[PDB]
């Protein structure tokens, strides 16, 4: 029993974390066989072709622990500047760049100088931003999750927003949502709930023995849809039902019936009543975290 | 900016798990040098669960009883010695991965990251705080018995905590490293109940100063009070009496956002009494209390 925001191990993520330096920039580098991968604005109006043209290799210290390591080449792609190494990196996990869609989620292990300080669990949200703990240095954190032995990284911070909330790019450069890497009026767009995530997230409450919320009732997909956009949701589509089926399955609680909850739980709120713990409804869930911790899946 | 319910990064705990098998029954150890930690009842079968004694059990095994696994190697028990409720398997071979580590025993209030583990595999890692009544809300389901808390200080790894049992009420309940409980529990499938838990009041205390830190001061009045008119509105809420050291702890924080903590101590109070109003702070419609003064310092600052 119990449900906890649970991030994957971070062990073969720490293995990769660098410190990259380039003037008076320091910031986090992904070390990834002989490349280190990180925001092309360590070398930081910027016209990034023109300032990369401009450095040379020995411009960038590259510190892996309290070895120095030799940068023999870069390159950029997008936002992510692509500095080729002498050593390849031996602790190299089994890895994937991949990139996610909102609502998905993944761990952030969050670094400071090339070390990690701490891991986190969240999920992109439909405006393509995070709500991470980022401060100063923690550029070129990595998001990623793990998929047997494989690590699928997703997510490399860049900066912060006005809001408090954080943006950052796919490991191959181009951002999630529409932001661009320099200091300029840029502004989230407004949120949205995940839909799909929240149902997951009463799915797991109904699996732990909350069932205060459940209802006699059912509701159709249209319906649900037509509730759901005047509450800031997500729309739920037929593939997020689908998906909902084996949690459906293991509860006994129709999809639909389970929205007629979420319908109640909206037009009416909790009442004093909690789920999980929490007096607001959660949407940093998907219906394969609740399918992974409710089943305990090893990496 | 951003408050989140945090973890340290569990490399270091990843390299120490491995997989005890004692008869039919398999959970998680603990490897650090040429010795494998795990909960004693991995010795039990579940008709020697009520009443079990744990001298006479293990006075019955031998060496090649014990089957560790480390990863896809087997690993050669040598020796076997029971320290409180912990069993100590002395191996023939020292681990590898060892990190820099002590054994802590925490304080109710106290945090700590917990690498559930499943067959000596590391499944997730999440953040949680010893209750007042010495049980932890963890996510652990049958096979997690021997997993680890530990907090990461600087490049030390503090363990201090390894799971045990779940209560009826969906609780958790375990031990130090040396074989320890906390709380009134025992390794037993008698009748246990968690005692009736409480707010940590000092970790509240600390969110709301996160909160203030990150721009959020709408809970905050111009009112004050005294640490003994606080208690007594405190307990009533089934919270923890606040002590002159949490005041004391909470000094760096008051000094950091210029509120007095007897200041921050009548916010609480209204809120208590008001509740929230459909507002939240740090995106938490609840008083959150699984931060201590040391966690909102350190992810705050560093
Ligand atoms: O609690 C235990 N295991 C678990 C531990 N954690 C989460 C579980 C979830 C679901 C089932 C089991 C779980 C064991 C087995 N049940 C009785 C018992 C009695 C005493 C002792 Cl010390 C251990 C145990
Ligand atoms: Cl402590």
């Amino acid at each position: 029993s119990g449900f906890r925001k649970m991030a994957f191990p971070s062990g073969k993520v720490e293995g990769c974390m660098v410190q990259v330096t380039c003037g008076t920039t320091t910031l986090n580098g992904l070390w990834l066989d002989d490349v280190v991968y990180c925001p092309r604005h360590v070398i930081c109006n910027p016209n990034y072709e023109d300032l990369l043209i401009r450095k040379s290799n020995h411009n960038f210290l590259v510190q892996a622990g309290n070895v120095q390591l030799r940068v023999i080449g870069h390159s950029m792609q997008n936002c992510v500047l692509k500095l080729k190494v002498d050593t390849a990196n031996p602790k190299t996990p089994k890895y994937k760049f991949v990139r996610i869609q909102p609502g998905q989620t993944f761990s952030v292990l969050a670094c400071y100088n090339g070390s990690p300080s701490g891991v986190y669990q969240c999920a992109m949200r439909p405006n393509f931003t995070i709500k991470g703990s980022f401060l100063n240095g923690s550029c070129g954190s990595v998001g990623f999750n793990i998929d047997y032995d494989c690590v699928s990284f997703c997510y490399m911070h860049h900066m912060e927003l006005p809001t408090g909330v954080h943006a950052g790019t796919d490991l191959e450069g181009n951002f999630y949502g529409p932001f661009v890497d320099r200091q300029t009026a840029q502004a989230a767009g407004t949120d949205t709930t995940i839909t799909v995530n929240v149902l997951a997230w009463l799915y797991a409450a109904v699996i732990n023995g909350d069932r205060w919320f459940l209802n006699r009732f059912t509701t159709t997909l249209n319906d649900f849809n037509l509730v759901a956009m005047k509450y800031n949701y997500e729309p739920l589509t037929q593939d997020h039902v689908d998906i909902l089926g084996p949690l459906s399955a293991q509860t006994g609680i129709a999809v639909l019936d389970m929205c007629a909850s979420l319908k109640e739980l909206l037009q009416n709120g909790m009442n004093g009543r909690t789920i999980l713990g929490s007096a607001l409804l959660e949407d940093e869930f998907t219906p394969f975290d609740v399918v992974r911790q409710c089943s305990g899946v090893t990496f």
